[PDB]
DNA sequence: GGGGGTCCTATAGAACTTTCCCACAC
DNA sequence: TGTGGGAAAGTTCTATAGGACCCCCG
């Protein structure tokens, strides 16, 4: 977001303010936040920052993965050996990241 | 000035990857 | 020249902060 997200302590004041009955305008003024974001924060704060965002996608597909593993499972080739042997686009890091994540 | 609202959009911050080192190995 | 691995920088993701743009009251 344009922003960071409100920390702890600023959600700790939005909450005190919030029982003092502050006005929205005057709470943003005392933290130097968006109405906005105030706003959103007190209408639900147990789900303030709950909400996921779908990550990027891996660099590899599960076929990929699957076929990477079986060339290491089986040989000692190195990673850039399987790199090209299954001419897969994808760094020889990568690679080699998928291998050590089998274990 | 005070108070309130709705909606566009650039980005935080995370997930994932790549680059860049490194000590070593041929 | 290469390796694999640790660290740091880059890429790619979308929910959301900012703030634009509305309103009314004294």
């Amino acid at each position: 977001p344009r922003g960071s997200a409100l920390s702890d302590t600023e959600r700790a004041q939005l909450d005190v303010m919030k029982l003092l009955n502050v006005s929205l305008h005057e709470m943003s003024r005392k933290i130097s936040r968006s109405r906005h974001c105030i706003r959103v924060y007190l209408k639900d704060p147990v789900s303030y920052g709950t909400s996921k965002r779908a990550p990027r996608r891996k660099a590899l597909s599960v076929r990929d993965e699957r076929n990477v593993i079986r060339a290491a499972s089986n040989s000692c080739k190195t990673a850039r050996d399987i790199r090209n042997e299954l001419q897969l686009s994808a760094s020889k890091r990568t690679i080699l990241n998928v291998i050590k994540r089998s274990g």
